[PDB]
């Protein structure tokens, strides 16, 4: 039996855990919380951690554990199972990217078509979208987007975009609220994450939705994907079962379990999502270095400078 510190969505972790125990007979105990909290706990606990695996929504959280010497090597053959072009790789081969979530533009297709959409996410922060583009400055993926813009285009472009949103955008408190505002006709478009639309479409039926998605693609900053993943703790005294769980997460069956529970893009090529997601490779996501705490702090300051 193993203990998994879980930063991923609980329903998703519960589903992959249940599929693991059904396939192997090895029981999984989840200890859930926020990834950066669990990461900090794993560093404090050090060689006395009870954690066998760290399962996360954000592979950026692994960098600090890796450089603190806290993560175990995993099999190169497992890592290759999800190593599509564009997928982040652990340089020390001590964690694995498993699935992703994408930034996207949702839009009311009864008011707009793909003709009205922009080539770059940068262009939505312009006077043509005055009063007409929703955004959610508070979510974690919004912060990652700012970090991505700074790294790919510099602080001046990132700040200009934030200022553009302040002036031209409509602020919503949560992503679900932005999505509903497009559906209900309050605003013709919003910047959101993919799974919100795919979840709504699964429950209500796409035929009953006014909104559709537009992916910028072309390695645009707006094509940003955030990656979920897993690591084995070096301090684990049950390496065989821990490695077995991570191998399972990268297997056809483990990926199937994940993609049914949550509308993340699988990173195995031979797995198809029931949420009707396009293949990861078609997103054409940019390659971006992992977010550090310092990147966050810098981005937070940009958001404040822009007036939010
Ligand atoms: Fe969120
Ligand atoms: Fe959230
Ligand atoms: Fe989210
Ligand atoms: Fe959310």
């Amino acid at each position: 039996d193993i203990t998994v510190y879980n930063g991923q969505h609980k329903e998703a972790a519960t589903a992959v855990a249940k599929a693991f125990e059904q396939e192997t007979g090895i029981k999984v105990t989840l200890n859930s919380g926020k990834s950066e909290q669990l990461a900090g706990q794993l560093k404090e606990e050090g060689d006395k951690t009870p954690a066998d695996v760290f399962y996360t929504e954000q592979t950026a959280t692994f960098a600090d554990l890796s450089e603190a010497g806290l993560l175990a090597p995993i099999s190169e053959q497992t890592i290759q199972q999800t190593a599509q072009k564009g997928v982040p790789l652990a340089p020390k081969k001590d964690w694995i990217a498993l699935s992703g979530r994408s930034r996207v533009v949702v839009y009311d297709h009864t008011k707009l078509s793909e003709k009205d959409m922009e080539k770059s996410v940068l262009d939505y922060a312009t006077p043509k979208w005055k009063g007409k583009i929703g955004y959610v400055s508070t979510s974690g993926a919004f912060l990652e987007q700012v970090v991505a813009l700074s790294k790919m285009k510099g602080d001046k472009v990132a700040l200009n975009w934030l200022k553009g949103l302040k002036e031209n955008g409509k602020l919503y408190a949560k992503l679900s609220v932005a999505l509903q505002a497009v559906e209900n006709g309050e605003v013709p478009a919003a910047l959101i994450n993919n799974y919100y639309w795919y979840n709504l479409a699964k429950e209500k039926g796409v035929e009953n939705l006014k909104s559709r998605l537009y992916f910028v693609r072309h390695q645009d900053p707006g094509a940003l994907v955030s990656y979920s993943g897993a690591a084995v703790l070096k301090a684990s005294k049950n390496q065989a079962e821990a490695q077995k769980f991570v191998d399972f997460l990268a297997s056809k069956k483990g990926q199937e379990a994940l993609v049914a529970a949550r509308a993340e893009y699988p990173l195995r090529a031979d797995v198809v999502s029931p949420f009707n997601l396009e293949p990861y490779e078609k997103l054409e996501a940019p390659v971006v270095s992992a977010t550090t705490a310092q990147d966050k702090e810098h981005a937070i300051k940009l958001i404040e400078e822009a007036g939010l």
